[PDB]
């Protein structure tokens, strides 16, 4: 009777959402002008492109128009399988409203898209669901390793697609970084996935709770 969200999740405060969000551009900036990008442009696009510079910000030409998020449940106001069972559990009807901080342990890139990784806390992951198409148990990774806040997206990707790129990106690091960034390494993980790992893990408020289209 009563329908559900368009999807479940934390969604960061105006601040902390302006704040990542910055500090993506910033690295897809950075990224697009070092040295080890450039020489492996080749992995990243497909063709008749020139060598010269490609601006990773007009690549990733598909942002995030309200504040960021990280989705716990799509639910598509229950056309999406698991939506109900996902809704009526009691942590999720307790934790509705209320505020969470979210451990950013990562920014990364592929041809598809640009995020950054989230690291759940023990008390968050009893948020995250367990009958996701490909979760993590089924590729031997720990579940909720797919948790994320999309930035950006390429033409013609869906921002779900975001989740399954770092999915892949954490089985290839079950290799020496090939750079530095001001705020950490950067790895190289071939076929244009690029990965920077925080030397300080970026904490963002957010707030658990349901978006309507
Ligand atoms: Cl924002
Ligand atoms: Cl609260």
């Amino acid at each position: 009777k009563d329908f559900l969200p368009l999807a479940f999740g934390w969604f960061l405060t105006k601040k902390s959402s302006e704040t990542l969000r910055k500090a993506g551009q910033v690295f897809l900036e950075e990224l697009g002008n070092h040295k080890a990008f450039k020489k492996e442009l080749r992995h990243f696009i497909s063709g008749d492109e020139p060598k010269e510079k490609l601006e990773l910000v007009s690549y990733f030409g598909k942002r995030p128009p309200g504040v960021l998020h990280c989705t716990t449940k799509f639910c598509d106001y229950g056309k999406a399988a698991g939506a109900e069972e996902y809704a009526q559990q009691e942590v999720v009807k307790r934790s509705y409203g209320k505020a969470f901080k979210l451990s950013i342990s990562a920014l990364f890139v592929t041809p598809k898209t640009a995020g950054a990784q989230v690291v759940l806390t023990d008390q968050e992951l009893q948020l995250w669901p367990s009958d996701l198409d490909k979760p993590s148990a089924s590729e031997g990774l720990p579940p909720g390793s797919r948790a994320h806040v999309t930035l950006g997206c390429a033409a013609d990707v869906q921002p779900v697609q975001t989740g399954l790129d770092l999915l892949d990106i954490l089985q290839q690091v079950k290799g020496e970084a090939v750079g530095e960034l001001p705020r950490g390494k950067l790895y190289s993980l071939g076929k244009g996935r690029w990965m920077l790992s925080l030397t300080k893990k970026m904490e963002v408020k957010a707030i658990f709770t349901g978006y309507y289209g």
